[PDB]
C-alpha cells in the first residue's frame, strides 16, 4: 500500500525501466484512436505512476541519453542533406523560414494579448513547438538574468508541468494534421504523388548487380579439354574470369577429366558461358576465391588494372559491379576503394600492388564515436551574449551538428568505419523515451495542482501555437507560391522537428520513395533546431 | 591551468567521454608490451584525469550500464550453456568448484597471515579476482553491519583506491598466463589443439545451402513449348518447383516463344535440371516470388504440406533448406515451429494463411521486452537472505546475467518475439564497462597517491598472489592428477575467474572452426562463478570485521 512507494524511491533503474514498457504497450495499443505513440505512451505512464512517491531528476543521465539520441538523428540525416541541397532548391529554406517568422509572431502576438508569464511562455513553447532542447537552455538563461531568486525558483519550477501538458497535443495533434488532414484537403494520396514525383526527378534507388564467383564443374565429354587459362580467358568476352582450376593461380595449368572452373563476373554472361560451351554445376567447396575492399596506395596506377584481368583478379565498384574498361583509364589525385575477388592469394598480391584493405563494415572505431560525444559536448559550451542575453548553441544541437559533418566526412575518406544501421534506431528509439520518462516522473507530484492552478488558459494557447503556423505556410506555400504537393509535408515536419511524423510518413510512403521524402525533410531540420533553440530565451529576455 | 579544472567539473559528459577516447588509443597501442586492453587504458588515463580536479561519482548511471553489460554478456552465453551442459560433462563444475574453494582457502590464508582489515580484503579481492559487482553489495553489507559510523566511512572509503590499483594486474596478467604460459607449458598450439577437439566432437558448424528462386527464360528453339506446369513439375525431381509464367499462379498456363521459367529449389538440382532440357538465364526483374518464413497454427496440418509442392510452394527449414518428404508426416504434437516457403506472391500468403502467422522480422527488437527484462532483473536483484547476520542479496549485475541467460534460453522454442541484432550486444558489452571503470577511476583518483603512499607494496602483491596461485593450483590439480583434455582446462579457469577480455582474445585467436565450441568450454562456469565470487566479498567483510 504505501511501502510500494518506499521501493519505487529506493530502485531508481525499476522505475525508470518499468516506466518504458508500459508506455511502449499503451503507444502500440490500437482502439481506433489513431493510436497513442509510444512517447506520449510513455509521459502518460510516467505521469501516473509519479503519484506514488517523490522522485528526484537526474540531470546527467537524460544529457547522455538525449545527446546519443541527436546524434543518432544527425547521422542517419547526413548522407541525405548534401543530395537534397545539391538538387532541391533553396524553396526548402524559404517554406523553413517563413515558418519559423511565423511561429515567433503567433507566439509574441498570443502571449502578449494573454498577459503570460515568462516561465509559463518557455514551457508552452517547448511544449508545443515539440523541442525538448530548450529546457536546459531556458533554466541556464533564468539562471543568468538577474532577477529575484524567489522569482528565479518559480520560474525554473514551473517549466516542466506545463511542457508535460503540452507535449501531448504537440505530438498527438500536428502529426494527424500533416498525415491525413493535408493530404484530404490537397487531393492527392501519399503513395501515387510521391511515387510519380521521385520518378519525375532522379532519386529512385536503381539496384545494381552484385558480381561473384560460380563453382563450374568440367564436364566429362569432349569440349576444350587439356587447354591453359590464358587463352580460356581470351576467348571470353569482357566481364568473364576465369579462376583457376581448384585453388591455384598458376596461369598454364592442365585441364583434366574432374576439375571445377570457377568462373566469375556478372550473372548473364555466366548464363550465356554456360550455355554455350556446355559446363555443369556445382556446389563447390573451398575457402578460396574470398573477395575483399581494398583503397589504393599507388597514385591511381593504371597498368595494374588493365592487366589485372589476366593476372585472374576481376575489379569492381564498391557496390560490386564490373567496372567498365574507360574507368581503369583514370580512377575519379589518389583513388578510392574498389571490388576485387578471384583467387586466395592472387588478390592480396594486387591488393599489395594497390593500397590497403577497406572498413569490415561491421566494426565500429568506439574511439571515434566517444570523441564525437565529447567534442559536440564541449562544442555546446560556446555561446555569445546579445543584448545581455547569453544564447548558447546547447547540447543537442551541437550534437547534431557535430552528427552532420561526420557522416558528410565519410565514403570521401572510407578509411574509418560504416557504423551499423541496428544501432542508430534502438539510440534514437530509446534516449528521447529515457529522458521523457524521467521529466515527467520528477514533475508528477505537483502536476495536479498545476492543472487546477492554471488550467484552460494553458492548452488551448499550446495547441494554438502549436496548429496554426502550419495552417498558415501550408496556404502561403499552396495557393499563393504554388509548390509541389509532397515538399510542402517534406518542410513543416523538418522545420517544427518531429520524429514521430518522419517515421510514420516514410513507412507509409515506402522504400521507393522514401530517399526522396528524407532529402525533402533533411535541410529543414537543422535551420529548425538551431532557431527553435534560440528562440527560447529570446521570449524569455521579451517577457521577462 | 587551474581554470581547467573549473571547466572539466562543469562538464561531465565532456570529462567522462574523453576518458573513453584516449582510453581505447592507449589500449589499441602496441610497443612491445603485449598491448595494454581497453579497460586498463581507460582505467589508466582517467587516474590520470582526475588529479586536476575533484569529481564525485553517479551511481545510477554506472548501475544502469553496468546492467546492460552483464545482460549483453548473459544473452549472448545463453543458447551455447544449454548445449554444453547437454554434451559436456561434470567436469566444468567440478573445475569451477576447485577454482572456487582454492581461491577461498588462499585469500582466507593469506588476509589472516598479513592482518588485512576488512576494507583492505574486499577491495583486493574485487581488484583481484576480476568480479567488479562485488562494491555495491559489499558497501551494501558495509552499512547493515553494526559498527562505528568512522569505521564504516573509512571502510567506504578505502575500496576503490585498492580496486584500481589491483585491477590493473588482474587483467593484464592472467591474460597472459593462461594464454601463453599454459600453452607452453602444456606443449600444444591452441589452433591445432582446438581443431582437433571440435573435430573429435560434435560441435564443427555445418554449412548448410539456401534455396531460392532462379529467373530462367525459355529458349527460342523447340523443346517441349506449349506445356502446363503441372506434368513438368511432375517430371522434375523432388527439391524442384516451378513459380508459373512471369507472375501468375494459374497451373494451366501456355508456353510461348518468350517467357521467364522461375525455377526454385537448391543449386545442384537447377544446375542439372539447366543441363538437361537446356534453358537461358537471366537476371531477371520482379517484385513476386517473396520468401517468407511462417509459424503454424493448425495443428501440424500435413496434407497441406503434402499438397504444397503441387501448389508451387516449396516447403524448407528456417535455415532455408529443402526439407525431406518424411519431415512432412510429422514435424514438431503441438501448433509450433516457423518454416520457410518461397513460390510465387500472393500463393505464398494463401499457404501462409492456411498454415499459422509469419515470424520475426529478424530486424526489429520488441523494445518493450528488453525494457521488462532490465527492470525485472533490477527488481529481482533485492531479493536476499540473512545467514548468521549476514544480509547476502543476488546483487545487480547478477540478477542481470541470470535474466539475460534464461531470456535467450526461451527463445526458438517459441519463435514469436524477436531476434535482437547480433551489432548491439557487442556495443553494449564493450561500452558499459568502461563506463562503469572510467566513472570509478575519476572518482577515486584525488587520494590515490596518498593511499599509495601510506598502503603501498603490502597490498599489490597480496592482489597479485591471490590472482595468480589458484589459477596454477587449478592447473596442476587438473592436468597432471585428473589429467581433463587439454582445451577444457582454458576453458574453466576464464569464467569461474569471468575474464571477457580473455574469453574473447582466446576466441579470437582459435577462429570461427573452434569458437563455438570454447563459448560451450566456458558458458557453464560464468554463471556459478558470478554468483560464488559476489558473496564470498560479504562473507569475507563479516569474517575479518
Ligand atoms: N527533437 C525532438 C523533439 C522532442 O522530442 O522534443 C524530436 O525530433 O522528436
Ligand atoms: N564480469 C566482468 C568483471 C569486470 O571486468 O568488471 C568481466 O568478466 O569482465
Amino acid at each position: 500500500m504505501n511501502a510500494i512507494g518506499n521501493f519505487l524511491v529506493g530502485t531508481p533503474v525499476f522505475t525508470i525501466f518499468i516506466c518504458l514498457a508500459l508506455g511502449y504497450l499503451l503507444g502500440k495499443l490500437k482502439i481506433g484512436s489513431f493510436t497513442l505513440g509510444a512517447t506520449v505512451g510513455v509521459l502518460i505512464v510516467a505521469l501516473l505512476i509519479g503519484q506514488l512517491g517523490v522522485f528526484p531528476r537526474d540531470t546527467l543521465l537524460g544529457d547522455i541519453f538525449f545527446d546519443f539520441f541527436m546524434f543518432a538523428i544527425g547521422y542517419r540525416v547526413g548522407p541525405s542533406f548534401i543530395s537534397s541541397m545539391k538538387k532541391f532548391g533553396a524553396k526548402i529554406v524559404y517554406a523553413t523560414l517563413i515558418f519559423l517568422v511565423s511561429a515567433f509572431i503567433v507566439a509574441y502576438a498570443c502571449f502578449k494579448m494573454f498577459h503570460i508569464g515568462p516561465g509559463i511562455a518557455a514551457g508552452i513553447i517547448a511544449g508545443g513547438l515539440t523541442q525538448s532542447a530548450v529546457i536546459g537552455s531556458s533554466l541556464e538563461t533564468i539562471s543568468k538574468l538577474p532577477i529575484s531568486d524567489h522569482l528565479k525558483t518559480l520560474y525554473s519550477n514551473q517549466i516542466p508541468i506545463v511542457y508535460t501538458l503540452t507535449y501531448v497535443f504537440g505530438t498527438i495533434g500536428v502529426l494527424i494534421f500533416l498525415r491525413d488532414i493535408m493530404p484530404k484537403l490537397m487531393h492527392i494520396d501519399l503513395k501515387k504523388q510521391a511515387v510519380k514525383t521521385a520518378k519525375e526527378l532522379d532519386m529512385i534507388p536503381v539496384p545494381v548487380i552484385v558480381a561473384s564467383t560460380h563453382f563450374y564443374t568440367i564436364n566429362d565429354g569432349s569440349s576444350l579439354i587439356g587447354q591453359t587459362l590464358g587463352t580460356v580467358n581470351t576467348k571470353f568476352a569482357k566481364g568473364l574470369v576465369a579462376a583457376g582450376l581448384n585453388d591455384s593461380a598458376d596461369m598454364a595449368s592442365v585441364i583434366n577429366a574432374g576439375d571445377v572452373l570457377a568462373i566469375s563476373g556478372g550473372i548473364d554472361e555466366i548464363g550465356r558461358a554456360v550455355q554455350e560451351f556446355n559446363l555443369l554445376e556445382v556446389t563447390g567447396k573451398t575457402k578460396a576465391y574470398v573477395s575483399k575492399q581494398v583503397v589504393l596506395k599507388k597514385n591511381f596506377s593504371a597498368d595494374v588494372l588493365k592487366n589485372a584481368q589476366d593476372k585472374g583478379v576481376l575489379v569492381a565498384t564498391l557496390a560490386g559491379d564490373v567496372m567498365d574498361p574507360a574507368q581503369f583509364s583514370t580512377l575519379h589525385k589518389p583513388a578510392e576503394s574498389v571490388t576485387l575477388v578471384g583467387q586466395k592469394d592472387a588478390v592480396s598480391e594486387v591488393q599489395s600492388q594497390l593500397g590497403r584493405l577497406r572498413a569490415a563494415e561491421n566494426i565500429i572505431n568506439y574511439s571515434w564515436f566517444a570523441l564525437g560525444i565529447a567534442l559536440s559536448a564541449a562544442l555546446g559550451i560556446v555561446g555569445t551574449k546579445v543584448s545581455g542575453v547569453p544564447i548558447a548553441l546547447g547540447g543537442g544541437t551541437a550534437s547534431l551538428i557535430v552528427g552532420l559533418v561526420q557522416s558528410i566526412y565519410r565514403d570521401k575518406h572510407a578509411h574509418m568505419d560504416t557504423i551499423p544501421d541496428s544501432l542508430l534506431e534502438f539510440f534514437q528509439s530509446i534516449g528521447l523515451n529515457l529522458f521523457i520518462a524521467t521529466v515527467g516522473l520528477s514533475a508528477a507530484k505537483t502536476f495536479i495542482s498545476a492543472i487546477q492552478s492554471m488550467g484552460i488558459s494553458v492548452l488551448l494557447i499550446g495547441a494554438v501555437i502549436s496548429i496554426l503556423p502550419h495552417i498558415i505556410t501550408f496556404v502561403i506555400c499552396y495557393y499563393l507560391m504554388k509548390m509541389e504537393p509532397i515538399s510542402i509535408i517534406g518542410a513543416q515536419t523538418g522545420a517544427d522537428t518531429l520524429s514521430a511524423a518522419l517515421n510514420d510518413v516514410s513507412e507509409r510512403v515506402g522504400s521507393d520513395a522514401s530517399p526522396f521524402f528524407a532529402a525533402a525533410v533533411a535541410p529543414a531540420y537543422a535551420i529548425g533546431n538551431i532557431f527553435l533553440t534560440l528562440m527560447g530565451p529570446i521570449f524569455i529576455v521579451l517577457l521577462s
